[PDB]
């Protein structure tokens, strides 16, 4: 909670990093993509190929970091977000740390928000993996990024109910999202109004990739840059059809300014 008396110890101002993405460019191209899914049908985590996509991207000319913004969880109301836009702009990063195992926390990150179906063992799993990769790197970073894929887990166990633990209570509006469904209708959608449809970041978007094509044409005739989208709609990535995000990201993507270290 905000820590002011007891009054709103349910009201949580947790920041979790959210809408990781890889992001590549060369000659006058910029993509993000999500991190593969380097698991099997069980949920297996398939940690070789996961390191070895990490150390190619670590190493490779086209690689410029993972786009990632920390939100807070009073924020996030699933498929709509509650922060101003300039506010929004400021919490974007483009990342590069210098350092593998950041690089494959991150990676993990995108996988977990990306996972189409994920089940309680590759939550699991993954977990594991970030425990042990925190404990190799044992920093602010590491413990910010193990916060919140334990958050990020967190939340899809609870949502899709996949415990019949490690785990915290995850997102504090996915729950109520996942509450509301079943209130009867007045209610149900007075309090979806109240305190899941923010306006403040705007209009939502059928289709990310061609709201993102067309903001390509606006300069083609110029030679404009181009910038794609590339992600797994789920639970997670809802926040990708908001058209400010979108050019946000885009602006982002394209410009200059890395970082090596979040905190």
């Amino acid at each position: 909670g905000p820590h002011m008396g007891g009054s709103m110890q349910k009201v949580s101002l947790r920041v979790t990093p959210r809408l990781v993405l890889e992001v590549n460019r060369h000659n006058a191209i910029c993509v993000a993509t999500n991190v593969p899914e380097f698991y099997n049908a069980r949920g297996d985590l398939n940690i070789r190929d996961l390191r070895a996509h990490v150390k190619a991207r670590m190493i490779s000319s086209q690689f410029c970091g993972y786009v990632l913004v920390s939100l807070l969880d009073s924020e996030d109301q699933v498929d709509h977000l509650n922060i101003f836009p300039h506010v929004f702009s400021e919490r974007m990063i483009l990342y590069k740390p210098n350092n593998v195992n950041l690089m494959e926390m991150c990676a993990l990150l995108s996988m977990i928000e990306n996972a189409k179906s994920p089940s309680i063992g590759l939550c699991r799993e993954v977990l594991g993996r970030l425990t042990l990769l925190h404990s190799k790197c044992n920093n602010l970073d590491s413990l910010f990024l193990y916060n919140g894929a334990r958050t990020l887990l967190s939340t899809l166990v609870k949502y899709h109910d996949l415990e019949e633990g490690p785990w915290n209570e995850g997102l504090s509006l996915f729950k109520l999202h996942k509450e509301l469904k079943r209130a009867p209708s007045e209610a149900r959608d007075l309090m979806q109004s109240l305190f899941l449809t923010s306006g403040k970041m705007g209009c939502l978007a059928r289709s990310p990739k061609d709201y993102c094509a067309d903001l390509n044409k606006e300069e083609d005739a110029n030679s404009g840059f181009t910038f794609n989208l590339f992600y797994q709609d789920s639970l997670l990535t809802k926040h990708f059809q908001c058209q400010t995000v979108l050019q946000t990201l885009r602006r982002k993507c394209l410009g200059s300014d890395t970082v090596s270290k979040i905190i």
